[PDB]
């Protein structure tokens, strides 16, 4: 409808595929090479789908701070036939509050959904489903099921990945450009 829906439709449309897990179906991000990243919930193994296709999961690693607490974070590499385009340069280096962001949602029950979710606060400490979480951004908007993994965006900026929600609020884990250097 607008600037910031351009930029999160650009994204969806070239960077995201579906992922199942044993825990469910998620939208998930690749970032780029066959990096990608999903909520650490989903509990990725040795197999995951990509699309409905079975893909052998290269290495898998649940990103902690170095004070050894949660990030709800987990990144991918997927022994997949073809490249993500390079998105690490729309990644914020900082922790930061932002406006009018975006939540993208793409899976077989949400398809082509876009939710403007408005301002998102530097939350920072969240129990999420009773495991200390860190690096948390908070949206005013009631986020349910089916959206974990979704892509939060402002124009020019993927800032994370939406991993909760307390009915009133939607919770997402922050993507840093530091998390994806090679």
């Amino acid at each position: 409808m607008g600037p910031g829906f351009d930029f999160a439709q650009a994204i969806m449309k070239k960077n995201t595929v579906i992922a199942r897990t044993e825990k469910g179906e998620f939208t998930m991000l690749g970032v780029y090479d066959r990096v990608a990243v999903i909520p650490t919930h989903a509990s990725v193994g040795e197999i995951i789908y990509i699309n409905d296709v079975e893909t052998r999961v290269l290495d898998a690693c649940a990103l902690r701070d170095l004070t050894d607490t949660n990030l709800e974070i987990t990144i991918v590499k997927l022994d997949r036939n073809q490249k993500f385009r390079d998105i690490r340069h729309f990644l914020p280096r900082c922790e930061d509050d932002y406006n009018d962001a975006v939540l993208s949602v793409h899976t077989s029950k949400f398809p082509n959904m876009y939710i403007p979710v408005g301002q998102v606060t530097n939350y920072g400490f969240l129990n999420l489903g009773g495991t200390p979480t860190h690096r948390i951004l908070m949206y005013n908007f009631p986020t349910r099921a089916g959206q974990c993994g979704g892509v939060v965006t402002t124009t020019g900026k993927v800032i994370g990945i939406h991993v909760g929600g307390n009915g009133a609020q939607g919770f997402a884990a922050m993507l840093l450009h530091s998390y994806f250097t090679d």
